[PDB]
């Protein structure tokens, strides 16, 4: 079934399949793409709270911008900046936490590397580096009753339920609830970070019927938030991290972001060579803030906060439908899948810049004037409108017994949006636009544990605004078209799998050029090589390894400074080493560790700011024992185990990374 859950690869850390958008569920050996399926094994045994820390930690192409003392992670994938926004839920998007993904109720999480627009259509923030797709806990047949306490540096205290039921005739119907409340002090200096969620996901398994409905209610609430660092007019060098600890921006920072959301599912077996599908949720997502980013002034540490209140209200609507068939034209199977979405969101998004205080890299701020930002208050006025839907036909031509399988497919893209102004609510602009995007992959056997593949794909961008400032000030851009060309090889030896690919990503790029025209005539040229080791390739004894090289080049922009450059925030190179080991000489004992390898990099264009490569080391283990009949599992996880303090390289900005963290934690099934 195209919704069936992919089981687990050997060693229960990745599983063997993941979601294509539109075409459902493909094993890894079939799919024409780079794509990893996380377990919520690898979830639990790491501690892992959000998307982004499950994928720094073990994913060689994915790197964090912000973290975890921010309000926001955004994802690096293949040289391209990937929003957390941009986050798939079943293939859907637009309806999972709008700045951090939490992934406690999660039974995967996905990365489709590169852009995909043929099979999901655009992304809402317009990301192109790849699709990262969560799939929501269901209950098992087996009666759950787990429940799990925690603890974090410096002191955040922990509960987690996670219940399962399965009622009706032959178990028609599921129920699984989790919900988790986290509270206290986070390890950065000043800061306290409440979290509270709740999360239903509800299935009927039906002979030609099968319904869904996944609930979800999360709340981060910070007392302090981390924030960028900018570079300046004048900055020459990037100077030296901070100790991790130290929270350099406003003191009296806070965040209260809240989403929750509804989304149903089904699937109709029309005749057993037809099924129908739809699904409709929506989102609500409420955002309030006022934080400063921090801006570099001179070269020896020496910072200017500007300080800023948010608001928004943000409401999403996100709906598909289609139907999925096959037929044979002699030798060729053709599994066909036409398909609909439509996405329709209102913004209610204010803003105020008010108050520039001065600070130190190196000293953790003292409690500062927060300016007077009365005037957001009240009603939150709409600034925005988007809605984006497209139509897509897609044909898996299967042949020589599903040995050589060729994949083509088009989709029509409609993109509109309307921006009112927020004091004057005058309109300000109402782009419109539609682009055919289409899609062809190839892949072949030549044995059974062996897949060559190829795919040409594409990536939609909204255009851009030009600035205020340049000579058609307000006017959208024409939506950027990226292109991706792939091929590689997967090799399975049964109990581990070894990839390789090779990818070029172009995309246009926007700039303001010598007669302040603002024009899409950059362009950026990604090419990559990106290889990959997992599973368990000896008994007990598993690892996740993988290593990617990118060349990331400005090759056409208005500056020779930063003609054929590397793209800032974009390491040429970046490697992961995972390994979990049952040890064979204690009882129902693991430990875990993990190498993160990020190469040197440049904040701005013209590449004279370097900052250093980093290392990062996680040491965790977990203890399986029993107690009056009932399993029990104590963990333990380090990160960051050497408290190594580093800047993540971004486009015009740097973040901060999080000091050394421990989490406990005790889990009891009942």
């Amino acid at each position: 079934g195209a919704e069936t859950l992919p089981a687990e690869y050997a060693g229960g850390q990745v599983a063997r399949g993941a979601r294509l958008g539109m075409l459902g569920n493909a094993d890894v050996m079939d799919a024409p793409f780079s794509i990893t399926s996380y377990t919520a094994r690898t979830i639990e045994q790491q501690q892992a709270r959000s998307v982004a820390d499950l994928l720094q930690a073990n994913d060689p192409s994915v790197r964090v911008v912000g973290g975890r003392g921010d309000l926001v992670d955004s994802y690096t994938i293949r040289g391209f900046s990937v929003q957390n926004a941009d986050v798939a839920f079943n293939g859907l998007y637009g309806l999972l936490p709008f700045w951090r993904v939490p992934i406690e109720f999660a039974e995967r999480v996905e990365v489709l590397k590169g852009p995909n627009a043929l099979l999901g259509g655009i992304s809402p923030g317009g990301s192109v580096g790849g699709t990262i797709n969560l799939v929501p806990k269901r209950a098992d047949d087996q009666p759950l009753t787990r429940v799990s306490v925690d603890w974090t540096q410096r002191g955040q205290l922990g509960t987690h339920l996670d219940i399962g039921r399965r009622f009706g005739e032959n178990n028609a119907f599921g129920v699984r609830f989790n919900g988790v409340y986290r509270n206290g002090d986070t390890a950065v200096d000043h800061q306290s970070r409440e979290f509270p969620m709740l999360s239903l996901g509800l299935d009927f398994r039906g002979e030609r019927l099968r319904l869904s409905s996944d609930l979800l209610y999360q709340k981060e609430s910070l007392e302090g938030v981390v924030r960028p660092l900018l570079t300046g007019p004048g900055t020459t060098h990037i100077p030296h991290a901070p100790d991790s600890k130290t929270r350099f921006g406003l003191r009296d920072s806070y965040l209260d972001q809240e989403d929750y959301s509804m989304v149903n599912r089904g699937e109709y077996d029309l005749a057993d060579n037809l099924t129908a599908f739809a699904s409709i949720g929506g989102r609500q997502s409420n955002y309030e803030t006022i934080a400063a980013n921090s801006i570099l002034v001179g070269n020896q540490g020496d910072i200017v906060n500007s300080l800023a209140r948010q608001r928004g209200d943000r409401r999403t609507y996100s709906a598909e439908v289609g139907l999925r068939g096959n037929f044979d034209t002699g030798p060729l199977r053709h599994d066909w899948t036409l398909s609909a979405n439509r996405l329709h969101e209102r913004l209610g998004m204010v803003y105020a810049f008010t108050g520039m205080q001065s600070g130190n890299l190196y000293q953790t701020s003292p409690h500062t004037p927060l300016p007077d930002f009365s005037s957001l208050d009240g009603s939150i006025p709409k600034t925005n409108e988007t809605d984006l839907g497209g139509v897509a036909l897609a044909d898996r031509l299967s042949f020589l017994e599903d040995r050589v399988q060729v994949t083509l497919g088009v989709r029509r893209q409609q993109i509109e949006s309307r921006n009112y102004d927020q004091t004057s609510g005058a309109r300000t602009s109402h782009d419109k636009r539609h682009v055919w995007t289409p899609m062809a992959s190839v892949l072949v056997k030549p044995l059974q544990d062996l897949s060559l593949y190829a795919n040409y794909i594409q990536g939609l961008s909204q255009g851009e605004a030009a600035p205020m400032t340049a000579a058609n000030a307000g006017q959208v851009l024409a939506p950027y078209k990226a292109e991706q060309y792939e091929i590689g090889a997967k090799y399975d030896l049964g109990g581990f799998t070894t990839t390789l690919a090779l990818f070029e990503i172009r995309k246009p790029n926007a700039y303001t050029d010598a007669s302040n025209v603002f024009r899409a005539d950059g362009e950026q040229r990604n090419r990559g090589v990106e290889l990959s080791l997992y599973g368990e390739p000896l008994d007990g004894v598993r690892v996740m390894a993988g290593a990617t090289y990118i060349k990331p080049e400005q090759n056409k922009t208005g500056d020779p400074a930063s003609e054929g450059k590397d793209a800032p925030g974009v390491a040429r190179r970046q490697a992961n080493l995972g390994v979990s080991w049952d040890t064979p000489f204690v009882d129902g004992l693991t430990l875990d560790s993990r190498w993160i390898y990020t190469g040197s990099a440049y904040v701005d264009s013209a590449n004279a700011l370097a900052v250093p490569h980093w290392n990062r080391v996680d040491l965790g283990a977990a203890y399986a024992f029993q107690v009056a009949g009932k399993p029990l599992v104590a963990r333990a996880n380090l990160e960051n185990a050497l408290g190594k303090d580093y800047w993540t390289a971004a486009n015009g900005y740097l973040s901060i990374s999080s000091p050394r963290t421990l989490s406990l934690s005790l889990t009891a099934d009942f």
